[PDB]
């Protein structure tokens, strides 16, 4: 069994969690409460660059967010059939990420921003995203972004359609196509017992995970 | 059929670590320099841009944004991504690290100017405290030559390049780390990555504030 190193809430290993469970993958986490938890990581020589995310799987100690999706894609052949899919598929997830991190980091944001960055959020989402995710469901007519078949483009659309909503719900209702796909991935069975209660799915982070962070990773 | 073909403005920014990996494989390209608002928003109104941003890159009959969607097919196509799939977890680890910094660099002059002077103090101590030291360990783990796999691979590539403007902020910097000097020495040294240092190469100078400006009108920020 894999094992997550990470504080308890989404961060940056909320995209790891969600594709383990896809690919039907059980795993183990063991929560960092305090900096004092972070520092007998370093101490022990366990994070590389000092930092988590960090996840043991097949005997190494892999840090770097995308070094463990990367990884865990391929090996439950989530990451396309050769070389050209996995760039579409690349091409497809690093704007998702693009966006997702102005969503992931909203919360550490200097307080008189605040306004100006979800306002810019909506018209990115609205006019820059969307219609580039509805544009390639369209263009092909299937039920996958690429090559007709199930991959972590697919996943890691879903997951942050999820996040939008919480937003505003009514941002993906001029997108058909993107709110089908949003449906039929969550039907997936590994994907439906994830999003379902109990699970390792983490809530949007409240003010007090958010102060256990700043005291924890010390910003 | 067709050299790959390079969309951006004439500035290192997001296009210089391919232009990087491409000379180093060896392989010849072409690039179409973007001079304005208006020579951006041709490549909006082409339907060219998955995002509306660049770098853009045609190769193979796509057109490819996103600079690691563009550099991971490129270290593949080449043989420059490891032989498999535990060599590229380790490649992976090291190239984020490197990006992580390589970022801090880059977004260095847009920073405001009460600030500028904390965030270069900010990145001198990672650099000597935390970057530095894991790429120094790892070398005199192994005692190789490279980074992975004891062949050449994109890692040695993206540290090198980045070595290079560790230097251009301060010399001092890689002066207590042996392994990282003589990987770097080593690196410059084979033929075409010696061809990109070289007077005349598609290789791009720092960016100044002329081109901070030229930026700030095309990308309108
Ligand atoms: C609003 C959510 C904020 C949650 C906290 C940030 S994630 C914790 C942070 N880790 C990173 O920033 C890792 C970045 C790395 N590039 C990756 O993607 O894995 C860390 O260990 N930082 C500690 C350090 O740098 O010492
Ligand atoms: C200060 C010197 C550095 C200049 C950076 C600007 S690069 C231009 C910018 N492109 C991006 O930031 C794309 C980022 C993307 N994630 C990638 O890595 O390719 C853009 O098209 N901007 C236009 C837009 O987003 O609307």
């Amino acid at each position: 069994k894999p094992k997550l190193h990470y504080f308890n809430a989404r961060g940056r290993m909320e995209s790891t969690r969600a594709l383990l469970a896809a690919a039907g993958v059980e795993f183990e986490e063991k929560f960092i409460k305090s900096a004092e938890d972070l520092d007998k990581l370093r101490n022990d020589g366990y994070l590389m660059f000092q930092q988590v995310p960090m996840v043991e799987i097949d005997g190494m100690k892999l840090v770097q967010t995308r070094a463990i999706l990367n990884y865990i894609a391929s090996k439950y052949n989530l990451y396309g059939k050769d070389i050209k899919e996995r760039a579409l598929i690349d091409m497809y997830i690093e704007g998702i990420a693009d966006l997702g991190e102005m969503i992931l980091l909203l919360p550490v944001c200097p307080p008189e921003e605040k306004d100006a960055k979800l306002a810019l959020i909506k018209e990115k989402i609205k006019n820059r995203y969307f219609p580039a995710f509805e544009k390639v469901l369209k263009s092909h007519g299937q039920d996958y972004l690429v090559g007709n078949k199930l991959s972590r483009a697919d996943i890691h659309l879903v997951e942050l359609l999820y996040y939008v909503e919480e937003l505003d719900s009514s941002l993906i209702s001029s997108f058909p196509l993107l709110k089908a796909l949003k449906t039929r991935i969550s039907n997936l069975p590994t994907v439906k017992k994830f999003l379902q209660p109990g699970s390792p799915r983490k809530p949007p982070m409240d003010e007090k995970s958010l102060e256990e962070a700043r005291k924890i990773f010390r910003f």
